[PDB]
């Protein structure tokens, strides 16, 4: 693909939208957009299966992220495609196996 959109819902006031972007099957992959009513501090931010973790984000005083993280490692084509596979986010703040989640299982859009 070239396009894609993952609709984040979970737990309550925890909501989002992240788009994805790919100009060939072998360039980097561009994830940009905001997930909303989250806690202050760190969440684990990444792609479920093997092959999709994207870090962290930065929940402000409001429970607000934005994000604007290019990447080499995911692909929309190929044979670790993410097209399909579902983006999860951590709602407790911090280290460790988070178990209240909220998901979104990604969707073509071009």
């Amino acid at each position: 693909a070239t396009k894609a959109v993952a609709v984040l819902k979970g737990d309550g006031p925890v909501q989002g939208i992240i788009n994805f972007e790919q100009k060939e099957s072998n360039g980097p992959v561009k994830v940009w957009g905001s997930a909303k009513g989250l806690t202050e501090g760190l969440h684990g931010f990444h792609v479920h299966g093997a092959g999709g973790d994207l870090g962290n984000v930065t929940a402000d005083k409001d429970g607000v992220a934005d994000v604007s993280i290019e990447d080499s490692v995911i692909s929309l084509s190929g044979d670790h495609s993410i097209i399909g596979r579902t983006l999860v986010v951590h709602e407790k703040a911090g280290a460790g196996a988070g178990s209240r989640l909220a998901s979104g299982v990604i969707g073509i859009a071009q």
